[PDB]
């Protein structure tokens, strides 16, 4: 995941472009419609909620799992630690064999926008637009650095 942010593309549902999720890695392009999960894990159907006199409370543990609570795991450092089952991956794709395609003038009041295309897939055509006109043309840069170093 060297990239991350919200990009623009022309949905089929609708055919208008769409503010969704999308991710970088060093050799591959991500990208999903990004569900209403965050952390929905604190709202039970139940005949009010009942405590007991009977319960524990200690400190010092959260601590131990904030500042970088990934240190308890030397096993890999910046790779694909549960990617695929703490994001679950909706699209994948091949960056290091395309050919982006910047465009100083999309359509449907878009100026910036970058068409991506690979010469060996099927003449296909990808479309996507940052908000940050530098997060656009960073996107493109990156695109091309993870194509020319891999």
């Amino acid at each position: 995941s060297i990239k991350n942010g919200i990009l623009y593309l022309e949905d089929p549902v609708n055919h208008e472009w769409y503010p969704h999720y999308f991710v970088l890695t060093s050799s591959k392009i991500y990208y999903s419609e990004e569900t209403s999960s965050d952390q929905g894990n604190e709202d039970e159907e139940e005949p009010k909620e009942a405590s007991g006199s009977t319960e524990l409370h200690s400190s010092l543990e959260v601590l131990f799992q904030g500042p970088n609570p990934a240190i308890l795991e030397p096993e890999r450092e910046h790779l694909d630690e549960n990617s695929p089952l703490g994001d679950l991956l909706r699209g994948v794709l091949d960056v290091p064999a395309c050919q982006i395609a910047i465009r100083p003038e999309g359509k449907n009041n878009r100026l910036f926008v970058f068409s991506i295309s690979m010469p060996s897939v099927a003449q296909w055509s990808l479309d996507v637009a940052a908000d940050s006109q530098e997060e656009l043309q960073d996107w493109v840069k990156k695109i091309r650095e993870v194509a020319q170093t891999a």
